[PDB]
């Protein structure tokens, strides 16, 4: 009992689209689509529409069954909360079936909608899923329920560079290492056509062996064909943010990847001096000092810093037009600050890190400080609060 052939040449084009993992219409995305449509229609008021009631009668049963079968939060044991953003918490979890340990980031759907900002998490997902770089925290799974986005990542038990800097006086030998690793990480992000915009020590995590990976790509943007972005997109606390990005908040200015090299300058200063170069008691105080960097930047005479370290910091902390890294990473790598006997640029990540964490087990979270509501209103009309999250689901 065979079919008469037609729509075979479409079935091949479609199976190709569906099987591409970086395609908007893979199978997980089409399932997200049906799940989201049911969540946004199943309210008592909307169901007085016959079209909606008929559709939900036909699909609500099979959609609850599917939700049972696909990856969910209940599949993980929460060992401990190791971070709490405004977005949601980061949890040290163990997958029940495999007994493997991960970090799981929760993003509140309600918080992203309520504060008009529900598109930043796409680049985070895509960088961590597809970077395939030793310098980028790896995404294994992304899934969602009606309340949360979940991202399951490799656990980084070394903690962040904030925690390191507050536990050690960092000598130049160490500062060389971490600065070099940050420069290679950012070069990897830039090579994928992205600028970070808010590089800080909180975004720099250490792995089991004490080597650096970038996490938190919430602020990342694709460069256009010219290597620039022309936007006014909002950033948070200004301590590590470049003048050109701070100015762009006032309305569309232009910046490129050299804004990330500014941040390396601030980082290197903080490591060697013990405070950020434009620290003030208020946000507006820090903003003011950053815009006035030509005057406001000065090293304490009591900090005592090599000629080469001071030269590199000052080469980063200038206007974008003349900033070190404007002409590519090559001129950064050949800066004399990075001359050393311990590592080369080609092999740094397989040399001994300055701080190798002492871990007792696979759930040791001693390099993280301790840590111990909210909904969508029931709509009267279709508003599609689940529509922005169609295509988030991803399985390695
Ligand atoms: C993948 C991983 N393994 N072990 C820990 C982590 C992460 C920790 C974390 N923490 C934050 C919080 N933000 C940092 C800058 C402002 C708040 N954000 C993230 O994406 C991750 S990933």
């Amino acid at each position: 009992s065979p079919g008469d052939g037609a729509g075979a040449s479409r079935q091949r084009k479609l199976e190709a689209l569906i099987r591409d993992p970086r395609s908007p219409i893979n199978v997980e995305s089409l399932l997200d689509g049906l799940n989201s449509l049911v969540l946004d229609l199943d309210f008592p008021a909307l169901r007085k529409n016959k079209n909606i009631d008929n559709f939900l009668n036909r699909y609500e049963k099979i959609v609850k069954k599917i939700r049972g079968l696909q990856m969910k939060a209940e599949d993980y044991d929460v060992v401990k909360v190791i971070g709490r953003g405004a977005f949601g918490e980061v949890q040290l979890v163990r997958h029940k079936a495999s007994q493997k340990v991960y970090a799981m980031k929760l993003l509140s759907k309600f918080e992203m909608i309520k504060r008009s900002d529900s598109a930043f998490f796409w680049e985070e997902r895509d960088i961590m899923a597809f970077a395939n770089s030793p310098w980028v925290v790896q995404l294994f799974y992304a899934f969602q329920d009606d309340r949360y986005l979940y991202m399951v990542m490799e656990y980084m038990p070394g903690g962040d560079l904030v925690n390191l800097m507050s536990n050690y006086d960092v000598p130049e030998k160490w500062a060389k290492f971490y600065t070099a690793e940050v420069v290679l990480a950012l070069d990897a992000i830039h090579s994928m056509g992205l600028i970070h915009r808010d590089v800080k020590p909180d975004n720099m995590l250490l792995d089991k062996h004490g080597h650096l990976k970038l996490a938190d790509f919430g602020t990342c943007m694709k460069m256009d064909e010219t290597g620039m972005v022309h936007c006014d997109t909002a950033v948070g606390t200004p301590d590590y943010i470049s003048p050109e990005v701070l100015k762009s908040q006032g309305g569309d200015g232009y910046y490129g990847r050299e804004c990330d090299w500014w941040s390396v300058g601030v980082f290197l200063y903080e490591m060697l001096v013990g405070d950020t170069p434009f620290y003030a008691d208020s946000l507006v105080g820090t903003y003011s000092k950053i815009m006035d960097h030509k005057n406001s930047l000065c090293f304490p005479e009591d900090a005592e810093i090599s000629k080469h370290a001071k030269n590199l910091i000052c080469a980063f902390l200038t206007d974008r037009e003349v900033r070190l890294g404007r002409n590519g990473v090559e001129e950064i790598r050949q800066h004399p600050f990075f001359k050393n006997d311990q590592w080369h640029w080609d092999n740094i990540r397989e040399t001994a890190a300055p701080v190798v964490p002492e871990l007792s087990s696979d759930i040791d979270s001693s390099n993280f400080d301790d840590i111990e509501v909210e909904t969508f209103p029931i709509p009267k009309a279709f508003v599609g609060n689940q529509l922005p999250f169609i295509g988030f689901t991803y399985y390695r």
